[PDB]
């Protein structure tokens, strides 16, 4: 009733239905305002689902939209007044919620929580990184391939001759990190998208540049339960996008577009709750709770299948490199940002939690979130002890017992094989299913592929004269 | 009288007459709304014949363009306010109804729908689909041929140097199904043509971007009764091409202009009825009457004559080619969309019906909305049973028994030929003419000539060295 | 032994050997001549099968090439003296002759010829047209194609602006038959490439320019026995490709490249012989023997298949369309040249032949050729009587009664279709094998693909607005 009232109060003209598919891509289809009646709630709209990669095959393409009246938001960009309503997908009849939607999987993996009574609600708090250039430019045929990125602001640029002049305040190789403007020169387009982002539902903590050169840039948001967070996601790389756009920038969340600077990251901030208390506070090391260590023992044990969906792309590997900063190391600690979990020191135990470092942004929403939570419930309900917290060094000198503590998975492969192999954890509760995990597989090595059988530049600078 | 009510009331300095041709595209003739008096409606206006393709010849020039009153509708993008005023073509004195006016032969098959008494009134929800490009250039002389292709969203675009930068979201080969923007770039577009669609009296039911890269997009509007379906065709034609043409694109509805991407299709859905039931539900296959099963029979009976109307440019078979989603197989089934007619699974019986999904966007409405009728209506007339539905698979393996099950047409002039010896079906009820049948024929072989005539690109690359 | 001499004579350093493919095309490798030993002549060389087209597949790889001494001739063209010799294809161990192997299907035909007794030798004479041009650019990709044809001579350059002047003197459309230079321009490249046609064996009856405008010329050379004859195309087109080549022009022998002028056509004139008297001279039509009128009836009757072999590619079949000199009624005369097969009216009983009209210089000479043969031979087996001769018009009007007679192929799907199912006259003698035979068919097939497939520049002309 309260969409019905909004169609009025906007006078909408369109009804802009979203959804996720399994790589983590919003879509979406827009139907005219005066097709949304009572049936449209109850019964969904139908459409084919043979259409998106990785879901329905050859001969059962029909499925189910099914509006989810919580989500209704104006779209700030569309010309016509639009109402945007996210979908779940069901399978038709039964209405269940299809196996391969990561909306559903999401969802069944908040219930799960639930249903084990180990807490009644999920809380994450992602910190997704992002890039804004001018001009991004790439291809590959038989005969070669490249990528050529470029923005007023990368340092490359204190040479170029400009029509109006070179106004040369650039922000050095990893010198971004917070030189006023006119050095950064995305406060102005910072703020418009924290704007649109309440606009659109979101809570805006900071927004400030970030370390690359070229435009690396950061809007951080409050945290959410875990499924809202989720399309909080969507949203926020929506407003990203569509903002840069209309800026005259084009943003990405490529996790390592530059080798050289930066690459982006989505830093994830969890912990548990039951009746309104923090069950992940306590008398343990840096306040946590003994619940919050199985926890983290659970994401350390699953870590390499998790980073088949907190990482799901080939370039994810190219910023989870033997690094000084890189969020390898299979540890947790309070102060060593060598340590893949860092423990934030903060006063109030109701902010206890921890922080998964090594997820990036291309990792879908859902299924990144959902993965870290059922490796943390199975840290707990099998008790798996973390052990003792790091706080010696990183990847570097260590390398005294050659230093091979546990690691992240070093290559998308590595990280597909470890959720093909260790996807117990996942289909607890009926949460994922065996048919969904290998289709993801299956897409992803697909992916893989491409970046495997394609000749590299560098290979050329590397092997040409062999 | 509500015409001359609708020229005050809009101030309305002309009067926009409108036709089609045997080929399907829509003409006119402009007056001014001053020489809109009582005559015009009951005697109409006189036109040279012989200046349209394929109709009176040598002789007998003069015809009539008789005014149909209920089609008054306001043209949107003309500079002055006019009026559109379709008309239909008849005989001059007995003012009956040209044997080649495509709108007279819909016309007169509805009539004999309700004459043989099988039901009332045919439901058309045809499906077109179509493309939105920034440039298109083409040509063919005596020293060569060519053809290119251009739009922002091309995935060919990737590569491309851009006065303010390349934005580089763009949707890749095959991957239009859905990413919200900036992927798609055509929102607002899409919106306004669904606005003005249904100013003009379409209901629009929904709008997205369609499968392929270089913006396929699509608005599907609600079905309506047979004549008037077409001529809601010809109006949604003019407003994509009007309002592409207004946002700087270039629309075309060629069923293939790419090759190695999605073509356009413009699927039919269909069903009968009488005093407002639906004589296609009943207690036979997913939901059927038996009636639907003669009329799916007749259609596949005379599918190949089917098209020579539904699929009448040599391009159309360059869609319809041993592909996997390609509609070439003459069988019907709920769920194989390897099938030429799907079944819609829908739960009201008010709602059942079927999806002939081979025809494309080229097509004479008028024309090829009348055939599919003639050969569904052969079809009960003659008990025509359809076999059993195809729910294997398409054309690959299969290739068990070689696979030889019903087919459409390869080619146009196959089409074409076939048309020619089972025209029949088409001629019951006095339909079509003969005359009408031969004149069409040859006008498109004239057409398929052009192609079979002229050297071809693809044959340089595979004979130029022989 | 002669070989070994020649060695010596004319100090050669590499030996070419070549062979032909399915398709036609010539092929070769190199070897020292210090590699050529007693061994060689007796067991030839060892070569991947796997690596030509249509030929061996997984798991059989590995043949022999076979030198035949008889056809050693030195290179015009090779920097360094090099010898070529001709090689047949034979299966290992078994040394017999490779199935699919042109050449050895080639002579399998000749020997069958023999053995039936009927003649012992076939006698070929075709007429090869070729055009010289100076810039040949084509491609087809997603977003278009293009083919684009450049020669001095092009009638289209006589508006063009050139560096030193345009000098204007240049055949028209149909206009090349004979001005004398400078409107011909290729006077001393045709004496050349006759020249060295005779330095390689050949006998040069005659050179000329030919109708089309932008470089149709023609090199005509003596007759001789079937397969020496194919031979003499291998090195025919060669020479033309190579002395072209150097005079900075490019020749193709495609049937086709231009709409709106001349195709380029392969006449065959044949006749058999046994102990040096012309079998086909006779009492009959225009000096035949009944033995002439069976082969004709023969040709005749299994014209659709021949073609295949004859017009081995689509664009042939845009030389073959109803013109009017189009060689395409399937009849013979002595005069009507609308007649696929003329009989040249000589005075001498010892030149009396016959003359089928309707190959291109696309065709596999051998495989042309040999089907030319049996179509013949099973034409006298079975005293088929070609009727009588047609003398009254071609294509167009006649078109009395629809002049539905005899007609070759129309498209390169039909001649393949043709083949298949006529092929048992070809695989009389144990000549051709099914294998062969599908495995040819398939090879087209892919050719005919690509062409049906991809969209055609004139397609847009006719559709972009529909």
């Amino acid at each position: 009733e309260h969409v019905l009232t909004m169609l009025n109060e906007h006078e909408v003209k369109f009804v802009d239905l979203r959804f996720t598919d399994t790589k983590g891509k919003e879509q979406h289809v827009t139907i005219p305002a005066h097709q949304v009646n009572a049936e449209f709630f109850e019964e969904g709209k139908m459409f084919d689902g043979s259409s998106i990669g990785g879901w329905k095959g050859i001969n059962e393409s029909d499925m189910v939209l099914m509006p989810d009246a919580s989500t209704a938001v104006i779209d700030p960009f569309f010309a016509d007044s639009t109402l945007i309503i996210r979908c779940d997908i069901l399978e038709p009849g039964t209405l269940q919620g299809y196996d391969r939607d990561p909306r559903s999987i999401a969802k069944r993996a908040e219930d799960y929580l639930r249903a084990t009574g180990i807490a009644d609600t999920v809380l994450f708090g992602p910190e997704p990184e992002f890039f804004l250039f001018d001009d991004i430019r790439f291809g590959a045929s038989i005969s070669g391939s490249h990528v050529a990125i470029d923005d007023i602001e990368g340092a490359w640029n204190s040479s170029t001759k400009y029509e109006g002049g070179n106004k040369g305040h650039r922000p050095g190789v990893k010198g971004g990190y917070f030189p006023v403007p006119p050095v950064d020169s995305a406060q102005d387009i910072r703020s418009e998208m924290c704007l649109v982002m309440e606009q659109m539902g979101l809570v805006v903590e900071a927004h400030h540049h970030e370390v690359a050169t070229a435009g690396q840039n950061e809007v951080a948001t409050r945290f959410n339960t875990m499924t809202k967070k989720a399309d909080e996601i969507q949203i926020y790389k929506y407003v990203v996008h569509n903002v840069a756009h209309r800026f005259g920038k084009t943003a990405t969340f490529m996790p390592k577009p530059m080798f050289g600077d930066n690459g982006s990251g989505m830093h994830c901030h969890m912990s548990l709750a039951k009746n309104g208390t923090n069950l992940f506070s306590g008398d343990k090391y840096a306040g946590l709770s003994e619940q919050a260590l199985y926890y983290i023992g659970g994401v350390i044990k699953h870590a390499k299948a998790i980073n088949a969906l907190a990482n799901p792309t080939t370039n994810s590997y190219k910023r989870l490199v033997p690094g000084y900063e890189a969020p390898v190391m299979l540890a947790y600690s309070a102060r060593n940002r060598s340590a893949s979990i860092r423990i934030p020191v903060v006063a109030s135990p109701k902010a206890r939690r921890i922080e998964v470092r090594f997820p990036d942004p291309a990792a879908n929403p859902y299924l990144c979130f959902a993965a870290l939570l059922m490796a943390g419930l199975d840290g707990i309900k099998n008790k798996i002890h973390p052990g003792e917290p790091m706080d010696k060094n990183l990847y570097d000198l260590p390398p005294e017992e050659a230093k091979e503590i546990p690691q992240v998975a070093g290559s998308l492969e590595e990280a597909l094989n470890a959720l093909d192999l260790d996807r117990e954890f996942l289909k607890a509760g009926g949460v994922f299913t065996d048919e969904a995990i290998d289709a993801y597989i299956a897409l992803r090595r697909e992916e893989d592929d491409r970046v495997r059988m394609t000749p590299h530049p560098v290979e050329f600078e590397l092997y040409y004269s062999v």
